[PDB]
């Protein structure tokens, strides 16, 4: 091993159908609050294995000493794809020593580098598969993360990148996006997941939508080494 | 200035529903029909203005010189910095000398690098629209170009990456993927191009799913210098 130190934050994911807590996203944090971008921008390459690791480490041992029962999304470092198809050792034994089952661990992908890798990712996402774990695309449509990825192979959630999703209620170019892609989601049996939702408005447009699962400040914030509750605005039924 | 030369290859454009020609895209080549990247590896910073330039007139000049009537589609360099809108005089000139009309020249965009100055390559496009241009999303669902381009902004085209084409017609996620793409090009009144198509399979799928504009080796590949005739098998099936 370690060179320096960070801790994380947790944002919870909603199914805004049942207002229960699907499960919270783990987020990188500076010992005092800094910035997830501040600790990355220190890993540089004999960093990506070691950061990887504790970041899986601290993510799961700080949700099993929050008591975190749903399930926990942790960030898949994007250039930590060396094909070490063993390395995932660390983490089966850190589940193991939290009683945090595999199956409650979903592992979120995006692409970083436009280089038609697909399966280079794919080989990482299926194989996470076949251990048990859950997979999401993140960022879908944020550039980088596309319909390449799903072509080729499919998680078990796509969370929307925010662009597509801020001011959806106004915005009909982004309403018809929205529609197509989640009749595409549903004719591929995936998951959607809305992410950045900021106002009642694209949460009350998200959901007549279909989506179940958001994600956004409209909810809640990060927790810094907490799980924060649920705006109860929307959960009024 | 220039440092090194080279001249233009085309490849047809076809249009299967009225099974005539739309135009040609210009594709560069070395001065003896070398590759288009082994010339474009020549291209740092300091060429990337009077490359682009050289491009644009080149495709101009030749494809007058070949005598074409219908559409001229120009690859727009991704890495086309912040060139100012009045760079654009010397392609209006070249067009006018050459007595080529401004509404049968497209451009195609690709995002390729940094994924959020979108609004970047907005104002490129609706400058360029303004002035009668026909303009093209390339590559789109590949790494880079996808759906956040279409978000901000509606090209007169959106040329479907031919990594979702390959083999549709025995691809149900490819499938998938085209038809509900289809559907939002249509509620975003975009006209839809697929590239790359190899195979009689292939061309028949995507013909029966609604595209008509098409592209690849199946109906021609790129004529040196020239400007390649069409397999008249499409025209019959
Ligand atoms: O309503 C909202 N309106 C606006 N913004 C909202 C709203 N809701 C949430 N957000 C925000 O969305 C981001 C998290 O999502 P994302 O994953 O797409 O972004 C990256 C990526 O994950 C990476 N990263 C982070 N941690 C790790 C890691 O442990 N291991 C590997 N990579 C890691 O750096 C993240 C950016 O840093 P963050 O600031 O910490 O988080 C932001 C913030 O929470
Ligand atoms: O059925 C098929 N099966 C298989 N392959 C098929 C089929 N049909 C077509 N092809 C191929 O598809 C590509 C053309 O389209 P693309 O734009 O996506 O490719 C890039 C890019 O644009 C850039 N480039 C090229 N010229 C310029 C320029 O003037 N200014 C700026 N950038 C320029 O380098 C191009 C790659 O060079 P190429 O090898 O010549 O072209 C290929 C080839 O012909
Ligand atoms: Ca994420
Ligand atoms: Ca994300
Ligand atoms: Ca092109
Ligand atoms: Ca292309």
């Amino acid at each position: 091993s370690l060179d320096f130190d960070f801790t994380m934050a947790f944002q919870p994911i909603v199914n805004c159908r049942t207002k229960e807590i699907f499960g919270y996203e783990a987020l990188v944090r500076g010992l005092n609050n800094e910035s997830a971008y501040s600790v990355i921008s220190r890993v540089n390459e004999d960093n990506r294995y070691l950061f990887d690791q504790m970041c899986r480490v601290k993510a799961i041992a700080l949700a099993a000493k929050l008591g975190l029962t749903s399930k926990l999304s942790i960030n898949f470092l994007p250039n930590a794809i060396y094909v070490p198809e063993r390395c995932i050792r660390t983490t089966l034994e850190a589940a193991k020593r939290y009683q945090f089952p595999i199956e409650n661990i979903m592992f979120e992908f995006t692409e970083a580098e436009r280089v038609e890798d697909v399966n280079h990712i794919k080989r990482i996402v299926e194989y996470y598969k076949s251990l048990g774990f859950q997979t999401a695309i993140d960022d879908f449509g944020s550039g980088y993360s596309g319909l390449n990825l799903l072509a080729d192979f499919q998680t078990n959630i796509v969370k929307v990148d925010m662009g597509l999703i801020r001011n959806i209620h106004a915005d009909q170019v982004r309403q018809s996006i929205m529609k197509n892609c989640l009749k595409l989601f549903s004719d591929l049996n995936i998951q959607p997941l809305a992410e950045g939702v900021e106002s009642h408005a694209e949460f009350a447009w998200l959901k007549a939508a279909g989506v179940e699962l958001m994600q956004g400040y409209y909810f809640a914030k990060p927790g810094f080494e907490s799980l924060p509750s649920v705006n109860p605005e929307f959960s009024e039924a």
